Parts: structure tokens; C-alpha cells; sequence
């Protein structure tokens, strides 16, 4: 039958514009980047500003031990490079290689001089679905385009997991993989089978908007799949019910500046 997340998705799609706008950010955490945007647009590269919202996302996981990056970091779907630049500041990290689609209507890699920028190399014009897996120590992937269709979201997620599968054959010790749609029955079953092989678990990052059920498959988690997904689904459902809570604003990550080693 219908899962809680599938219930959540249907209710989400049935919302008026007003109810949706009121819900999307109710009680969530958010980093304010109006300062970062301005400096970056002005061409400031040494201010320690993150290139995107994603640095704070990855930081939330790493700070809590859900992820311990090290060695060669591969960042699939790196966009502007928020995850790559953050990882560059982590001690045991020696190399960062990001790959992203780029092109019209898609984020291009950004060049800044935040701490450890010298071990970072970002590559645009790359379809990771066409890229052969390589050796890596830490595997990051943040691919998963949202959609109103639960069918599309499900299919898109399982295609990413199929693609990530080949990279996981190389046994990275650490990983962080975005799972756009983890709430269907098939998806929970799939993740369980992936867990008993590769380990890790699903984690909800509070910086995510309420309008998405995205969770992150991280090597440092050890929780039950169904229980973790169900808990998140209930939270998102609960927030649809009143009251509208304000956004918990935090200050964005600062990544310092200068070269490493
Ligand atoms: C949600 S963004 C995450 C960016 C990054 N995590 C950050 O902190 O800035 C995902 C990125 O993956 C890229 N992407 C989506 N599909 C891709 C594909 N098939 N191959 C390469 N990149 C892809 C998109 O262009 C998008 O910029």
C-alpha cells in the first residue's frame, strides 16, 4: 500500500501555491548567503565564502561524524563546487576531483581561493552517467533532479544508485550519496540491499527544504533504513499540519583562504 512518503508527496502536489510557499521553509535550517553572493559576484576569491549552499550541507554531516573524507575525493555532480571546496579543508584529504554537466541552464564550476583550493580540480562538460568509474577514497554524489512525478523521482534515483554502484565497486572508505526519493517501497528495499553490502545509512539534513524528501546515504550512519525514512516522512507530514514555524537562520560556512601544505 501507500507509504508515508508517498502520502506526503501526494499531499504536497495537491497544495495551493499559498500553502506550499508557507510549508517549503517551515521550521527548516538555512544558511544566509546574501553576503557570499555579493562578494563572489564582485570577484572576491579570498574572502572565505562558499561557492554555494552545499558546503554547509556537507559540513552538517561531517561535523556529526556521518562522513569522514580522506585521500582522493571524487565529487560527482559538483556544480559550482560547494562540496569539493569544503572537502579540500579537511585534514586527511589529499586530492579533490569534481565533475559536472555544465552548459546552458546548469551550474558551472566556480574558481575561488578558499583554503586548500590548490588540491581542487573541477571539470565541466561531463555526463557522469557516461564516465567510467575510477579509484577513489571518498565518493561524493549530489545528483537527483526533483519532479512533481513520484514515478520520475523514483526512476531518477534508482538510475543514480545504479551509476554510483560502479564507483562503490572500488571500495571507497567514505561516501555521501544523495537519494532524491527514498520513500517508495521499492526504494527502501533497494537501499536495504545496498546497505547490507556497502554499509552506511540514510540521513535527513535539516538544511533541506520541506518540499523535498531527499536524504543522504552516508558511510558513517548505521541506522535502520525503513525506520530512518519513515521518521523523516512523519516529520515532513507533521510540518504540513500547523503551525508555520520561522526559518532557523545560521551563518554560512567560511572556508578561509590560502594553499594547503
Ligand atoms: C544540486 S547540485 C549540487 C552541487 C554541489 N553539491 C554544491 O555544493 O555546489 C547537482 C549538480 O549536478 C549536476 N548534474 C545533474 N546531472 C548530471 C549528470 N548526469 N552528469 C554530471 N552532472 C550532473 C547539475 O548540473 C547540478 O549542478
Amino acid at each position: 500500500g501507500e507509504t508515508l512518503g508517498e502520502k506526503w508527496k501526494a499531499r504536497l502536489n495537491q497544495m495551493s501555491a499559498l500553502e506550499f510557499y508557507s510549508y517549503k521553509k517551515s521550521g527548516i535550517t538555512e544558511v544566509c548567503r546574501e553576503e557570499a553572493r555579493r562578494a563572489l559576484k564582485d570577484g572576491v576569491a579570498t574572502g572565505g565564502h562558499a561557492v554555494s549552499r552545499g558546503s554547509a550541507k556537507l559540513r552538517w554531516l561531517v561535523e556529526r561524524g556521518y562522513l569522514q573524507p580522506y585521500g582522493k575525493v571524487v565529487d560527482l555532480g559538483c556544480g559550482r563546487g560547494g562540496w569539493s571546496y569544503y572537502a579540500a579543508t579537511i585534514r586527511k584529504v589529499q586530492e579533490v576531483r569534481g565533475y559536472t554537466k555544465g552548459g546552458p541552464g546548469h551550474e558551472e564550476p566556480m574558481l575561488v581561493q578558499s583554503y586548500g583550493w590548490n588540491i581542487v580540480r573541477l571539470k565541466s562538460g561531463v555526463d557522469v552517467f557516461h564516465m567510467a568509474a575510477e579509484p577513489c577514497d571518498t565518493l561524493l554524489c549530489d545528483i537527483g533532479e526533483s519532479s512533481s512525478s513520484p514515478e520520475v523521482e523514483e526512476t531518477r534515483t534508482l538510475r543514480v544508485l545504479s551509476m554510483v554502484g560502479d564507483w562503490l565497486e572500488k571500495r571507497p572508505g567514505a561516501f555521501c550519496i544523495k537519494v532524491l526519493c527514498p520513500y517508495t517501497s521499492t526504494m527502501m528495499e533497494t537501499m536495504e540491499r545496498l546497505q547490507r553490502r556497502h554499509g552506511g545509512g540514510l540521513v535527513r539534513v535539516p538544511l533541506s527544504r520541506n518540499s523535498t524528501h531527499e536524504m543522504y546515504w552516508v558511510s558513517g550512519a548505521k541506522s535502520n533504513i525503513i525506520k530512518s525514512v519513515s521518521t523523516t516522512s512523519q516529520l515532513l507530514l507533521g510540518r504540513m499540519d500547523g503551525p508555520r514555524r520561522p526559518v532557523k537562520y545560521e551563518e554560512d560556512v567560511n572556508l578561509g583562504s590560502g594553499t594547503r601544505a
